[PDB]
C-alpha cells in the first residue's frame, strides 16, 4: 500500500518561446491538456535563469527527466525547424527517450522548396521527409501536439 | 610492446553536405588537416546508405565513436545554423562527448537581425550569442574548422 507513484512527464521543446508572449497561449494549451491525463509538462521556460548556460542546463535536465518529448518541428523562420528544438530532439534520441515530433506543413522539402535546390543552389534533400532526416526516427510524424499526445497515451501507460 | 594504440576521431557535423559537390571540397580540405596530425575524420557522408533511418542511425553511431564534434554553425538559409548540425551537437553533448563549434559570423543574433525581433515580430534571443543559446557550452565559439581543430589538439592529445 502507498507504493511511489510516478507521474508522467513531457519535455515541451518547440519554438513557441519565441512567440510575443514568450509562448504563454502554446504552454497553458498545453497545460491544459495534459492536466487531464495527469501527465507533467516539462516548459523551457519554467522557473528560468538568467545566465545562459544555466538555462541550457536546465533544459538539459528536463530531457533527463522526461518520459518523451514532444517536439514542434514547425516551420521557422523559412521552411526549416528551429536550431534550438533540432537540438533537443537530438538531446532526446542520445538518451533513448521516446521522442514525438509534429509540424503545421507535412510536404517533402522539395515540395517546400518546390526544387531538389535552394535559391542558392544548395541541395534540398530527397528523401520523402518534411524536414532534415536526422530529426525522423520511425515514428509517424503528426499534424499537431494533440495527436503526437495521443500516440504518447497509447504509448506510454501509467 | 605493441600495446593498442587509439587513433583520435573527430565527427565532422555541417551543412558542407548540402553544398553542390556534396560538400567534397569541404571535406577534403578537412581529411588533409586531420591527416597531418593522425586525426580520423567521422564524415556524414561516408559509406553513404540509401535509407534515411539508415543514414541516421550510422551518424549517431559516428558521434557515439568519436573523441570530439567539430560542429559549422555557420549561416544556413538565413541567420540560423543547420538543423540537422544542431541535432548532431545535442546528441553529442547527451553523451558527453567535446563538443567544438565555429561560424563565418560570430555577430549576436539581435546584431545579425538587427532588431530584437524579426520580420514577423518573433523574438530573437538576447543572451550574446551568435545562435541559440542551446547550441553553446561555455568553450569558444571558433571563426573556423581549422581553428576549433587547433583547440582540439591542445585539449585532447594522444
Ligand atoms: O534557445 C532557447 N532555449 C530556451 C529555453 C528556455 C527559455 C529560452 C529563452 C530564449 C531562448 C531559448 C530558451
Ligand atoms: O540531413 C542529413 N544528414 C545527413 C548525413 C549524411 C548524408 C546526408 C545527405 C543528405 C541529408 C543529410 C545527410
Amino acid at each position: 500500500h502507498h507504493h511511489h507513484h510516478h507521474m508522467r512527464k513531457i519535455y515541451i521543446a518547440g519554438p513557441a518561446v519565441f512567440n510575443p508572449d514568450m509562448g504563454a497561449s502554446y504552454y497553458n494549451k498545453v497545460r491544459e491538456l495534459l492536466k487531464k491525463e495527469n501527465v507533467m509538462p516539462l516548459i523551457p521556460t519554467d522557473n528560468e535563469a538568467t545566465e545562459a548556460l544555466d538555462i541550457r542546463q536546465k533544459n538539459i535536465q528536463m530531457i533527463k527527466d522526461c518520459d518523451a518529448v514532444i517536439a514542434d518541428l514547425s516551420p521557422f523562420r523559412g521552411h526549416e525547424p528551429d536550431c534550438g528544438t533540432a537540438f533537443e530532439v537530438g538531446c532526446a534520441a542520445a538518451l533513448n527517450k521516446m521522442v514525438l515530433t509534429f509540424t503545421s506543413d507535412r510536404r517533402n522539402m522539395r515540395e517546400k522548396y518546390g526544387s531538389g535546390v535552394d535559391k542558392d543552389n544548395l541541395r534540398v534533400e530527397g528523401f520523402g521527409l518534411p524536414f532534415n532526416l536526422m530529426l525522423y526516427d520511425g515514428v509517424e510524424v503528426f499534424d499537431s501536439f494533440e495527436s503526437a499526445f495521443k500516440y504518447f497515451l497509447a504509448n506510454f501507460p501509467s
